[PDB]
């Protein structure tokens, strides 16, 4: 059975689609999905994507319950969809591909991925679901994880946290750090060399190196010169310069949470959805310095350091690339007497 | 004056519905109510029930706004309706009931609960209001609160807490602990003995005796053993086990604030209304064990401790029934080799 | 080019209207605005106007972005509309004014300020933007701001803090202590000399006087001998009674917050905008006590002491006057036997 | 009582709104206005404008139902807001002004047309209510009907008819010749002599002299003898041209209706609001000659054999300027070798 | 530019997109488009699609406005797509398919039909337009029309009438008769001999022959005789029996237009699109004779007597296969004692 009636019945008695079998009573009023229970209504779903409200409840109700990669990982790997399975994007909240395989009428374009509408999609498959292994094996297009390894295949080692339920965490009951597979075309790839951001938050961020525990304590002073960062503009690039109307630098995550423990400020996402660097109007409660387009990137302050201790600072400008979260991110270098001015992504 | 405008105007100038003559000018856009203060449009009410608009302003303004019996009490003791008031259930945003006694045309069955159309009802009367005594006296079945004593009736002493403008609390400068009474089929009910819930939350929480106090300082062993708690499984039903994939126990509020306190996670509540047991998809945050449907209640610790101890720990499982709230939980006994595996309530 | 696919470039691309050429694609569906980013449609606004979408997206988008004074005080001013910009209203999530001059083609009643139209209205002009004091000069009716001294004018000087993308700060990266002029029907008048309320909120309360580090931190009996405040009913007009099921006085911002740092309350805004003078439906969770119209004034404490020990504590009550943010704010005093009872606002 | 629950008695038991006393219950829920009749909902109003629903039901329960001048009219004479009543646009289902006079306190901007924001806009009074003549009399800039003389003012026959509760009608009964006065900053006009038009409509079209009796009736070739009507170009402007894929000529209504009871055709109104000229997008169903942009204006035949007798045939192209209902219509005339093309009226 | 104001400056000044320069501002509102005429709103169109308002109002803007294939006609060549037009589906009221081909951003696939994501698409070219027959002859699927003759390519002469904006018709002044060409995977088809539909309407219905002509003017029996007709069943099949609570027959629309104009009915079409076999729920007013689900097919009279005399008359039921609109359609053929007893279509 597809029913609406019938998913509503596995979202009330298992907390998402289960298959069981079984049917609640549902009203469909504004853009909300509601339930009767001791006869009142209660919401169970509210729409907040662009599609129908029923196909949308079920999409939900279907969507994947274990550890996935992050949806900014998918979309830099070029996934166009899931085999058999809904990655919900929990920062849009909305299904993270527009068509599925197998999962929902109203939104499959195949029942399986070996079906010739899916040759030319770059299909995600789980090595954790029996048989997705080998159709990756055979198709043309794919991108597969695994926990363990492939018998025939180089393995590329993921990000150590990968997202549960729409939190990010590295695992330590259950397993969060993948290997990658890529095929394109029918060949086997060899996915770069590549650093992680590290998917942390302004408020609940906790550091996860010495350095970034000295950057949290120490003073601006100690800690540059400590490990050594003259003529690199950490001042600038990381801290943060508040002394203007238009806020200086300020482009790392770590350098935000430091400054919001000592000093809440505005952090405007006019782009919400999930991405390796992210854009901010950024206003600053203390200072009153803003600035409309803050390019904000979450490297692992070590990684930070060894990137930027990697530029000629001998030239004026340019535009310097760096394989992040498997895709190439453009960093504009300004240098001025062997020295950097500023440092900053762009999204 | 009954009307939409008379209504805001009470609103406005009044906070809510006080039988105050005057009009002031309102548009209605969306599901959602203004009104004109300087020449601009200021929301006073978004309606998230399922009834129309203008009804669904009108029923929050006439809410009661004086402490009531928490939503989940009138649930289990059956009521169907109020005499003569709102009962507004800020968990769902919505009237608790269906249908009105003398307070809205549009959803009135009746001016007076002596009408023969709610004589199969249970009617909810409030001793605090005038009359209602005796109309609980006349009535074929309901439910009677008072704060002191009724002539000639035996009072139940319900729970400590009541819900004013929809915060729990346990009254100081106002009485929120009520006697109950109940009549069916036109003969006067004995209720049963019964534990009471504390309606509690997760971030707010707070000891109501030394046990739980001890419990939220002592470390899991300590506590253990000097309440004498080996062989009860506490480890696995109240601290819960985090080490696996799916999330072991974990079935008493308390524990969730103790595991809060020093590691937050993701209580997912996808059926949000007020009742007895909580169903939670949660997920752990700090180590990625979650579970899908996992059944809370916030018992003292005390009743708890009180309410297992008394279980024959002998046979291998079986459902035991216990009255809490005014009604008979069903919790799941698991025993093995006379000592406790899990015990959890079921909703 | 004036078009919603421009805009919407200007939002993605700057993160507000910025005059930039372009376009992306647009979907409108609900009451909001989507744009698409790899394929999947990511929201950019959702109206909460009593505009069309398309109209209060770009109203949005034009937002003034520099410190502008705060709407109460605009209001206060009998501002009607703003020359060539947009004063968002963050408070109400829309426009503070009904029209535009020079901004929308669906909101506009006149290109420039000069229009006879305009000539009745009274227009805010901003002496940052080039041009705009001469036409201050020349209007019939406005309001202008400046940083700086006007040749010719005698200045007001107006409040420390200002409102920056919604948020209200003391600058000083930027300036937002503004010298205010109006004009009447061609006449530059004199603003009356007055008190400015602070714009504070609870959970961030901060002092800005020694008078007020003392209140926040010494025992109520202790600050009351030190400031020698006895027969002033400080008790009751600041700290707030609990001990009745009506809670009495509590109408001082400063008296909420040093309450709300010991014990959290409720504060039901149930008239959402800004205002000199607030009414809140107050609800104390650890006694009970509440009030449905309770009013608010965010008077620095060294001001609120001044004004009420000039006071005629000799009459029984009467209605006092008092200029703070421009305008005449009514206080009602209530005295008995040569002492205050209660000292309250209206709004 | 200014209610939405008043309207709405009005509404159900005198047809619209009479100022009657009570109320009935009502519920509003998507645009619509709905009611109980012995409990079952039934719509009283679908709500078509972009006013909110509320609103926009109590301007159509107090529009005028009495023969009214046709909104063309008042268009053309500039008329911005009536004084005290609602004129109801049928063609739009929509008020035909956008603020109101002592209506609605949603759309007030005064309750009398004394007031001085009332000064600069074009009022329109109705010499049929009393008082009005003499709130003329002293307006700034106003226009005025009678169905009699006015002392003093030199009046300008309108057209024969009006409109009754959206039916077009020269009136038997009731009287729809009126006078008409307009006023521009305290002094009277003259107001230009006119042609009108006669408000027909195709499928139901009736011929008003003997010559659109010999129009209907007579074959072409027959007609345009007898009238001597050789050169103007009667078989292309008034019969129409459907022998190539691009209609020709077909610029006056009767010449439509002609072909409609010989042939059906489809008439996509892409504007539809009343205008003197309207725009059509045609297609003709037994040939598939169509035309994206056809102008049509319904003069009387009599009416436009001597307008385009009036002409200078000596032209290549010129543009012709007629007073037709009160407003400068321009006419584009091709010639050639001393005979007419075509002649057609611009929107 | 790319935008709604100007997809709406098209609109209102040409009737239909047309590739001007310049801007009207517009107001979204419901599932509505306006625009201001003179300070009013009117509105420009009502979106009654599934995709988002001003997509489908571009879409609809942008609809071809030539004769095109009926929607049928394409659904049965299996069209997915048209290169760089929108074709209209005016009995749906949206558009024919759900993407296009550089029509518009937020539904193209392609800016071009030889991109490879439309190889696997069979995509419709229109060999009036330039460029477009080459396409035709590169591409993989596809199907092209034709005014005339195209070399090497052998034609299929198709239906006699085209829609036209909508309307169904033979065209005079235009040419609606079009060959008609497929490929399928590079390879050109020979498109089977095929029957047509006459794609008319009950109510203004039409013959086109001589024994149409004798099946609306005699009585039945005249004309069974005439044509030999006898052992057909033509009484129940094309007259229909009306005496029986369920009614017989009655699958030919030449058959309703002659009971519709002899006595009315209601057919309700709960599928409400173009195909070549219709499903009606019909309610017979004289007689109260009904049927849910009643087959109705618009054959020309003379070809449908062409098909029923090429049966053969010796089973009980036989499901017959005849090419009508270029696809196979089921007949079910009763039959008893050598005689026909029904013969109705599949849907």
């Amino acid at each position: 059975e597809m029913s609406l009636e019938n998913v509503a019945f596995n979202v009330v008695n298992k907390g998402h689609f289960d298959g069981q079998q079984g049917e609640v009573p549902v009203s469909i009023i504004n853009n909300t999905v509601y339930t009767k229970v001791d006869g009142v209504d209660v919401e169970l779903f509210e729409n907040k994507t662009t599609l129908p409200v029923n196909v949308a409840f079920e999409l939900w109700a279907k969507r994947n319950i274990k550890p996935v990669p992050e949806v900014k990982i998918l979309n830099n790997l070029g996934v166009d969809i899931a085999a058999n399975t809904v990655i919900w994007d929990y920062k849009r909240d909305a299904p993270a591909h527009i068509s599925t395989i197998g999962v929902c009428s109203m939104t499959d374009i195949a029942k399986k991925p070996t079906e010739t509408i899916c040759a030319p999609l770059t299909v995600f498959f789980d090595g954790r679901v029996d048989g997705q292994v080998d159709l990756f094996r055979n198709a043309r297009n794919g991108v597969l994880i695994t926990e363990g390894s492939v018998k025939g295949l180089q393995p590329s080692v993921g990000p150590k946290q990968a997202s549960l339920n729409g939190v990010t965490l590295i695992g330590e009951a259950v397993k969060t750090q993948f290997n990658y597979y890529k095929k394109v075309d029918g060949v086997v790839q060899q996915l770069p060399e590549t650093y992680f951001t590290q998917s942390r938050n302004l408020q609940e961020f906790k550091p996860r190196s010495q350095m970034e525990i000295d950057f949290l304590e120490l003073a601006m002073d100690e800690f540059i010169e400590r490990y050594k960062l003259e003529g690199y503009a950490f001042e600038h690039i990381v801290y943060g310069d508040f002394s203007h109307s238009q806020l200086g630098g300020l482009h790392l995550l770590i350098g935000l949470a430091k400054r919001f423990k000592e000093s809440p400020f505005e952090l405007e996402d006019f782009i919400p959805m999930d991405s390796t660097v992210k854009n901010y109007f950024i206003t600053d409660a203390q200072t009153g310095s803003s600035k409309c387009v803050c390019s904000v990137i979450d490297l692992l302050l070590d990684d930070f350091v060894e990137i930027i201790k990697s530029q000629d600072l001998s030239v004026v400008s340019k535009v310097v690339k760096v394989t992040i979260d498997y895709t190439e991110i453009s960093f504009m270098l300004w240098c001025k007497d062997g020295h950097v001015e500023t440092f900053y992504p762009k999204l």
